[PDB]
């Protein structure tokens, strides 16, 4: 079967993150949108324009308003990108398919939308040569973050070849976790984010979210599905594109 | 030796089309900055902003003074980018090794700033599926130009890998040649850009800018050096990684 995937990158990260599968799944035969986010990418918003991960996520919440009645699509969220997938099928459920969380957050509907960050910060405290900078957006406060490039080579690109890490270190962006504006904000509903189907995809070599974290999340919230990749890296749809393609095959031969 | 290489992209393009370059430089032992022009790449600003292809420059001008008494570089200008060199060489010649032109427009100092560009337009007049917009700025009307997806894959990209052009999709911004604006310009000085040494990289096989235009620019304004690369094709960077860093190489060892 084919389908049509939505492809969504983590913070400060874009579309280009996707580069490499987007053609492979079009190659089997799949439509294929990688937006870019909010500030992202070649969005032209600056972060401090921001004021929380639901308008971070407002391309993706209107590439699904264009969506015709009856189209659906399989969403595919990165690292942070998990969260854009919970926000998304809170407004769009009825045209989610699927949604694959690949090295990604796993919120949940029993807790407020900040747990699964708030527990990655415990698991993994120290992100090296990052800096922080705070602004003021609808009268709070936020901490944005560009990630630093020791982390970006050692623990998210850890097995990419250098051209990778080269268009990381010119492209990534300043960004937001968003984290106290998400601890206020409402849960995500077992109506729409609770009802989608939720494939959860990584690997063990993941050197920023590790292990403990990620079996962590699978305990917490039951995924329909489990894929662990042998091998590669925090960014398998780079060092592991075609084990990646395959899965995704799958998910559209199971779910529609 | 070792030099400081500034690599300089072209119109609608960003630093990222030098992320195959860039590492290959620095495991020679070279210093490299891959710049964002104005309203390019991961710039914050939108080429309805921009006036001039003096003001898109506005980005290396200020590396270029950012250097302190002492430093040069060797500036690498892809396509358009020529044109981003010979302005730069009127205001800081003195910080300029050489100029490296790499499938590049080769501004002259006797004919006004637009004339190979006028050329340009002769040998190849047709963009394919580029589109066209007008905006004003500064009083005159400017013609903004999004490259199209075909003329991408067929003219610029032909040899790239599927994953090189997926990034010039994602990448890819709207620009301005700003025809219009170079014909009035003051001309480029024979004291500042005539003065740079000049080297002249090229293929046969470019299917944007063909065997007619390159030759012609060569008769028109003798390089220092000239170097052709056998096959690849517009974007050498991307289809003949090595062979520029080889012939880059051998630029640093000659002029400083």
């Amino acid at each position: 079967a084919f389908a049509h995937f939505v492809l969504i990158h983590t913070i400060c990260h874009g579309a280009w993150i996707w580069h490499k599968l987007k053609p492979l799944l079009e190659a089997l035969g799949h439509k294929v949108t990688a937006l870019d986010l909010a500030a992202s990418g070649v969005d032209p918003r600056q972060i401090e324009e921001i004021g929380s991960f639901d308008e971070y996520s407002e391309p993706l919440l209107t590439f699904l308003e264009a969506l015709p009645p009856g189209e659906k699509v399989i969403l595919v969220g990165e690292s942070c990108g998990g969260l854009n997938i919970a926000i998304a099928a809170d407004k769009y459920c009825e045209k989610i398919a699927a949604a694959v969380f690949h090295n990604s957050v796993l919120p949940d509907t029993e807790h407020c939308p900040s747990y699964v960050v708030d527990k990655l910060m415990e698991v993994f405290p120290d992100w090296k040569d990052t800096t922080y900078f705070t602004y003021t957006k609808d009268g709070k406060e936020i901490t944005g973050l560009k990630l630093g490039f020791t982390l970006l080579r050692e623990n998210l690109y850890t097995l990419c070849g250098p051209e990778e890490y080269e268009l990381a270190k010119m492209l990534t962006r300043k960004g937001s976790l968003f984290q106290n504006i998400l601890a206020k904000r409402p849960f995500f509903t077992k109506e729409g984010y609770g009802s989608i189907k939720k494939i959860y995809v990584w690997t063990d070599q993941d050197e920023i979210f590790l292990p403990e974290f990620q079996l962590w999340q699978i305990e917490n919230y039951k995924p329909d599905k489990v894929y662990k990749v042998e091998g590669g890296d925090h960014k398998l749809q780079l060092t592991k594109t075609k084990e990646i393609a395959e899965i995704l095959q799958e998910v559209a031969d199971t779910y529609n």
